């Protein structure tokens, strides 16, 4: 129930979906709408005020229940049909929708993401012409400056109320961070590391290789690469909507995902910092090359 | 590791843990000491720092190799032993030990806690006319107003982007709620309804029924009952030592634990607030009378 009401007090996400919903009921008309990992329905619930003809909501968890409860209260169940389980294994009361939306998204969009899902429901389910939304996604990396809290998280363990806990360091480096970060320590442009779009995208294209190039800002301690992802709401829309999980932009329960270096390195405005990045499906982990050292993370 | 860190970095915690044992080292000198789920050793590292002859150390967890990594990086691998395994399981290098030090304690102070494997090791392996710290232990409520919060909480379900989600209230009332309390919030006195001494205290005392009274210092809309702990270093102290978990004081990482009201009442300064609080190991649960109606709580 947690993650749920936080997802719903969360305007940026709630209000971008509701808004590309409300602003291009073109696309929901009559339609046949599958909203997986419906939660409490809320999306469904967009949907069928757009005039969607029929929405099909999946939910493995329990908050199906609540969701089914809902759907009655707000007199939508000539609407909407709630059904639970995995849609790998649910069986639907039609053999192809019009429309597939879904809030699936992970820290860093991929981490414990329902992108599998989602993408099993586009190839068995979507009509021939149908719609995912969001259709495209990206995933960026930037560079950030700061030496007070690599000293909070590495440099700490030298002297633990008299002892020396050095060791500690190894098991924190590797664990991948995610917390909302202060603006003013981003120390270059940010750079795309992944381009996905959701129509066209299969699960083997989610574990992927980039080299990228940071430009860099501000002349400073480089400490930690931050990684974010935007959602974009772009085909056949007459209102366009995109969001950003980034520093620069109001924050999400997203937050931003924080890859710590184990030794910070000294960074120059204007310099181009090159580095490679490998996202690996085991628990998705995230290898980082980068001033010749490398780092596999974690979350 | 990230439960490890944090638990180091509260200072009220583990500075109180530290003045005990350096305040008092005739606790401590040349006794045989036993620490119930040492984690990373630190108070094992107090103690034989205070003079203990031997330091037997016990964790389930993973984190002992760690700890057992740190012991050698202070050379203390000839006072400090580490053992892997559960005090009811493992097998000590003696029969038994003249000091038992453990930090066990959970939200509200028992969910979760390892009291039980510290009463355990108190039965089993505690010299007669041996000692127990914290020996003594406390739990008290708190009567809170905060409308704004509490509508945050429940009324907020009433109207979601226009739809009706008011039967989740459901959900949310029974989930106590581990949060720091603005101490402007705090609307009685508080009202200790438990006392521990780890000496004479058995499991069965763990599960219990209290009868209480708040004396309410503002006239107000009570919205949640607080609860939380004190813990005290007491039997044989030159220097005692207490540290409180309660809103008055400085934030440790125990916070406050919360029980929103489902309907919140009014209340007068001056007015003795009466009801009932049940603690009960099933996963520990709360219930609690207050108002004519009762309500259980879980975390
Ligand atoms: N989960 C809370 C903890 C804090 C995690 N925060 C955290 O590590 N945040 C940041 C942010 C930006 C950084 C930039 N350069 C270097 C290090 C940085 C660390 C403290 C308690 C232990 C677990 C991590
Ligand atoms: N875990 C974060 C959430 C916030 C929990 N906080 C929270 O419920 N805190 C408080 C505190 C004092 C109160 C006093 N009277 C009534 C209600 C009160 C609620 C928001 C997101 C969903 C989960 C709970
Ligand atoms: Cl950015
Ligand atoms: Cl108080």
């Amino acid at each position: 129930y947690g993650i749920h009401e936080e997802m719903l007090k969360d305007k940026i996400r709630t209000e971008s979906y509701r808004d590309f919903i409300y602003q291009n009921p073109h696309i929901f008309k009559d339609k046949v709408v599958l909203d997986v990992g419906c939660g409490t329905g809320i999306l469904s619930m967009f949907a069928a005020k757009a005039g969607a003809k029929k929405v099909l909501g999946v939910d493995q968890s329990e908050i199906l229940y609540q969701a089914m409860d809902i759907i009655r209260l707000n007199k939508l169940e000539d609407t909407i049909t709630l059904i639970k389980g995995k849609i790998e294994e649910v069986h639907l009361p039609v053999e192809k929708v019009d429309v597939i939306i879904s809030e699936w998204m992970g820290y860093f969009l991929l981490f414990e993401s329902m992108l599998d899902s989602v993408l099993y429901a586009k190839n068995k389910y979507l009509a021939k012409g149908g719609s995912v939304y969001p259709d495209i996604c990206t995933i960026s990396l930037v560079a950030v400056s700061d030496v007070n809290k690599h000293a909070d998280r590495i440099a700490f363990w030298d002297d633990v109320y008299g002892f020396k806990m050095s060791c500690m360091k190894k098991a924190v480096i590797p664990e991948a961070v995610v917390e909302v970060l202060d603006p003013k320590t981003l120390i270059s442009e940010p750079c795309g590391i992944k381009h996905i779009d959701c129509h066209t995208t299969s699960i083997s294209d989610l574990e992927f290789s980039s080299d990228f190039t940071l430009k860099i800002t501000r002349t400073s301690m480089c400490t930690a690469i931050a990684g974010y992802f935007d959602i974009y709401f772009e085909k056949n829309c007459h209102n366009r909507v995109v969001f950003s999980t980034g520093p620069q932009s109001t924050k999400t329960h997203w937050k931003q995902t924080v890859f710590l270096l184990e030794k910070p390195f000294s960074v120059k405005a204007g310099e181009a910092l090159k580095g490679k990045v490998t996202v690996h499906k085991n628990s998705l982990t995230v290898t980082l090359t980068l001033n010749n050292s490398t780092q596999t993370y974690g979350l």
